[PDB]
């Protein structure tokens, strides 16, 4: 399987661009950036609100937990490649603790509001607007040969007051190369596409469009996560109990995928649950025919059948957003 778009990006570009292992990091000054307050944490880093002592300007200090040299260069190269494109987190500097060599990445500051607190207050229009902003990040990075591979609310920073969106955490991101077999141990469980769950290694940008779709489905339906699986096999069961088993069946045969008998048994047999079955009084005001139609073209088993980030941005759903530009 190849990408239906931007397949030749890293092919027509110099080896400098995509060859991240040849990166030689030009380290900055660790004294320039003081920690003010903790603002988050994850498996691979701790994150702090910071200050630049030169200019008194706020920043984000992302202190990294012991990481392989290979993986950290991947994150940096991608960050440097994408630095400047639409709604991408801007990497300001790269520094290290002299004694222990622990790297820190310094980012632009964003006054983010947690999605568990923010999202319930988003109106019909705000949702349209912020997904559109995310779509700009996605098409940009896709256009540059990068798949984010970890699209979720936690990686989407939002200052509601100033209406600014930044796509963050490019720790799982990767250069797309035509027919290169990739590790399916990427994204976070509730946003893993069916390609990763069934061991289809030759995936592409399309992966991020599934992830995007789970995120979107949770926002309009007010049910986050939308696909709540307990583990990788249960994650697929949850998808199958929505999109239906037949669509799964045709998808698997098209790519010559054989499922594990353990998994195939677990999945079982299920009919399709129409999207309108997720409507209620808590969410009636965010669900529309346009929302449903957009959601519908994103959440497809077949990665080749999903809307591309560019196609998605032109959807009548986002029309009023486009007119305001
Ligand atoms: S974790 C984590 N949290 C976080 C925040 Br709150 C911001 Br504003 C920013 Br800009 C970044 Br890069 C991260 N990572």
């Amino acid at each position: 399987s190849k990408a239906r778009v931007y397949a030749d990006v890293n092919v027509l570009r110099p080896k400098e661009y995509w060859d991240y292992e040849a990166l030689t990091v030009q380290w900055g000054e660790q004294d320039d950036y003081e920690v003010v307050r903790k603002v988050g944490r994850g498996k691979y880093s701790e994150v702090f609100e910071g200050i630049n002592v030169n200019n008194n300007e706020k920043c984000i200090i992302k202190i990294l937990k012991p990481v392989k040299k290979k993986k950290i260069k991947r994150e940096i190269k991608i960050l440097q490649n994408l630095c400047g494109g639409p709604n991408i987190v801007k990497l300001l500097d790269i520094v290290r603790d002299q004694h222990s060599k622990t790297p820190s990445l310094i980012f632009e500051y964003v006054n983010n509001t947690d999605f568990k607190v923010l999202y319930p207050t988003l109106t019909d229009y705000d949702i349209r607007y912020y997904i559109y902003e995310l779509l700009k990040a996605l098409d940009y990075c896709h256009s540059q040969g990068i798949m984010h591979r970890d699209v979720k609310p936690h990686n989407v920073m939002i200052d509601h007051e100033l209406r600014k969106l930044r796509l963050i955490d490019w720790g799982l991101a990767e250069f797309y190369h035509p027919g290169k077999e990739y590790n399916v141990r990427v994204a976070s469980r509730y946003f893993k596409g069916p390609e990763l769950l069934v061991d289809l290694q030759d995936y592409d940008y399309s992966l991020d469009m599934w992830s995007l779709g789970c995120m979107f489905a949770g926002m309009i339906f007010r049910k986050e996560p939308f696909f709540y699986g307990h583990d990788n096999h249960d994650q697929l069961v949850k998808i199958a109990k929505v999109l239906g088993t037949d669509g799964l069946n045709v998808y698997l045969n098209k790519y010559r995928i054989e499922l594990d008998p353990q998994l195939e048994a677990l999945v079982g047999r299920h009919s399709r649950k129409p999207w309108l079955k997720f409507m209620n009084a808590d969410n009636q005001h965010l669900v529309s025919p346009e929302a449903i139609d957009f959601l519908d073209k994103l959440l497809r088993y077949d990665h080749q059948e999903r809307l591309t980030a560019l196609e998605a941005m032109t959807h009548p759903y986002f029309q009023q957003v486009r007119a305001a530009e």
